């Protein structure tokens, strides 16, 4: 029966970007063919220079965003090149069976694995590497992502109304747990190995010593802020693998909300800002008013601005003095 | 106001069972209206938290941590016997997030070692609830030592979904997720204690650094792994009521999901559909409906990983039946 | 066009308590105008005396609760004296553009702005202080308050019929970070600016000294408990601009909950405790049936019997013997 379904493939983009794909879908069920390569790498995480051990989905944190239609089959090809040292896997919230898919994609370096699921489910979920007995390390190593699954219908109010997005962002967030000496500096590892004692003692702390969008304190401003115009309807997809966050678009809000993000759900309407618990992804629909620069973040003031968790809008078009306006 | 006669009510007896168990109910009510009777005994104890071996004083209902799940249905009337034996040393009580009044029952039921209460209140709002002990002065205390459970008020017709339409589960859990503050030495170890008091201070002290040092399942590491993993079959429908008395908690079953969930468990609110992780506020008490279409084992954890995985907040489900390919399939 | 609008005046008041206003609109849109003046002052926020450098809307923690109706234009005189030593700014959460105003409302010491934007949405928002590159240090400090949005025709019910209220109550809830020595004491300073570096690595420890409500520990209780009566229908509109809350009324529920504080969206039923995250404000609907003493927490009884978050209600008539009694 599968066999008679049609295939496409698509070519992932890295975040905070998206691939396209089309709303209301066009066509009935198909298969859909990812490919993704784990690599570990070095990574700078803020702006002191600080670098980790990363462990990511093709080359970034976090991973890039899949997207399908409730009903598509997603079939992906996980590789783990020789280059990398540690086994992975890959677990996702969006699929029914085997740990999400986590025993059944167990690959050491030099081996591949294809996984095929049926996404049953419409909504925004996350998707993370599970590998048994070192799951939380490896998930705040980085190595998470997320996966939509689009009614096929396309979006629809808390009236059954269609909303359309003239742009789409995926902002990753991520909770690192440096290591640091009895100094209280950060300390140096020559492989993602000899960290692990430190890794393990450094989150069960429960503290973060970073919490950043897109990989990195800053990741998502100057020539890397987020883009739109007044007028725009701008849909943007916010997970956290691991823990709870509160997005909030400074200056504007989210006009539509599927905080815990499963779209079988009507969305919260004109957030000022939404809980997304750890292990979770949601999304927020807003038409942008105003221009300027608004700041997203995640409403803890100070895992923002001291952690990390902050990046930019640059809006383009005219000022609405009915809006907002300063009296002289 | 006029008084309503309570003593024509029909009175029944409940058994209660341990954790994560269930005591025997109906999920539509087969009868009207009913004066419910429950017993619990008071248990301070020891109690070993983790695979280390970690021992601490735990305060408990029932000798249970969590304490058991009580069952009754909306307008039903609660009516629990509470007792503090005279070997216990500390005073206690009891407050039903359920209840209407007396600081949910706490200012009506304080007992000391020897004494013993009985406490009656109207079930006038259906969902599941947490209830826990709650003396003036070392609230967090008793309920971090475990002295905590969750009281389920099922709509006299069952539960219904977004249309209004049944939702029957073959089988239900309840999971209480307990957060522990053992308090360390200079060095770094799990200080030891002969009586709960004496060790007050130092409990106070762990407890303000707001950082559990465990958050486990059903009382402790691995309670619900191994020869006590949950279990379900292919097909079957299953309700998993979680609480979490004073933290909170993401739970999500891997493998799964939550097809119709209570997160802030109150049933006149329609569930939230297909959630694959959802927050239970602490104090609170939520309930998660999932059909299993998979067999094997799944993981049932806080999502958090980091308090799943290290902390103890993880437990398991055997399920029984057919693989599925089409739902998940590896390809070669 | 806003010039055929009435002008009416306003006269804040000190938390808990709220200005008058109606809940079912009266009028048509109007220019409310309010006036708050930025205070700098030391504040003593427990029963050991601890005392710290608040920054404060109008003298108070928290700020005012300002209440307008969906589609005024709320305009707002914000003073800085120049007896305050740094600069300050306001956000909020219900105005759309601007950073929700920060932008447009710099003062420096001897200076003051008016702002206006027009409040499209209804429900609670939070408003705080933003300057850039101190934002959680201001807010944390206390600057930091809240406004009710209230629909046209009133609160409603999850089927659309109305819900009034006989009384409302502001609670603002207040993560403190109040530094410590090598002792482990609390330590003092001369002026704000002087303990800045203290005061950033104390919020990085993401764990608050203190949890209060209306700027102290028992602040809402003794005599100046809230009080109700049986029978009474009360609002209680509760907002933390930095950190998680989860509200309870002890003795109590939330029978109609905003849990993230926005009128668009139906309230939850019969809520034990609700979750409002960190940089929002939420409401809760109640009516009381039993006389005697309530409290009301943040439900992380650690946070609220051990850090402060906690108050207490007084409530009059006379006991309901069907719904709750001590047997033989
Ligand atoms: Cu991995
Ligand atoms: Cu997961
Ligand atoms: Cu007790
Ligand atoms: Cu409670
Ligand atoms: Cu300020
Ligand atoms: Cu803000």
């Amino acid at each position: 029966d599968i066999s008679t379904l049609p295939r496409v493939k698509v070519d992932l983009v890295k975040p905070p970007f998206v691939h396209a794909h089309d709303q209301v879908a066009k066509t009935g069920p198909r298969v859909v063919e990812f490919t993704m390569t784990i690599e570990e790498k070095k990574l700078v995480i803020d702006r002191e220079g600080t670098e980790i051990h990363a462990m990511t989905f093709n080359g970034s944190v976090p991973g890039p965003l899949m997207v399908v239609h409730e009903n598509d089959y997603v079939e992906l090809r996980l590789i783990n090149p020789d280059t990398n040292t540690l086994l992975h896997n890959i677990d996702f919230h969006a699929a029914t069976g085997a740990l999400g898919g986590g025993a059944l994609t167990q690959v050491n370096p030099g081996e591949e694995t294809t996984l095929r699921f049926k996404a049953t489910k419409p909504g925004v979920f996350v998707y993370h590497c599970a590998p048994e007995g070192m799951v939380p390390w490896h998930v705040t190593s980085g190595m998470n992502g997320a996966i939509m699954v689009l009614p096929r219908d396309g979006l629809k109010d808390e009236k059954g109304q269609p909303l359309t997005y003239d742009k789409i962002y995926y902002v990753g967030e991520q909770d690192f747990y440096v290591p640091k000496d009895e100094a209280g500096n950060y300390k140096k590892y020559e492989t993602p190995g000899e960290a692990y004692e430190d890794a393990v003692k450094a989150m069960r702390t429960l503290t973060p010593t970073h919490i950043v969008f897109n990989g990195a304190v800053g990741a998502l401003t100057g020539d890397h802020a987020l883009t739109a115009a007044v007028g725009e309807r701008v849909l943007v997809v916010h997970s956290q693998a691991n823990r709870d966050t509160r997005p909030h678009l400074i200056g504007g809000h989210g006009d539509y909300v599927w905080a815990t993000g499963k779209f079988r759900n009507p969305p919260d309407l004109d957030q000022e800002t939404w809980l997304i618990p750890g292990g979770t992804a949601g999304a927020a629909f807003y038409t942008f008013r105003q221009p300027g620069v608004y700041a997203y973040v995640n409403h803890n003031l100070i895992e923002a601005f001291e952690l990390g968790a902050a990046g930019h809008f640059k809006v383009t078009g005219e000022w609405n003095d009915d809006l907002m306006t300063s009296v002289v």
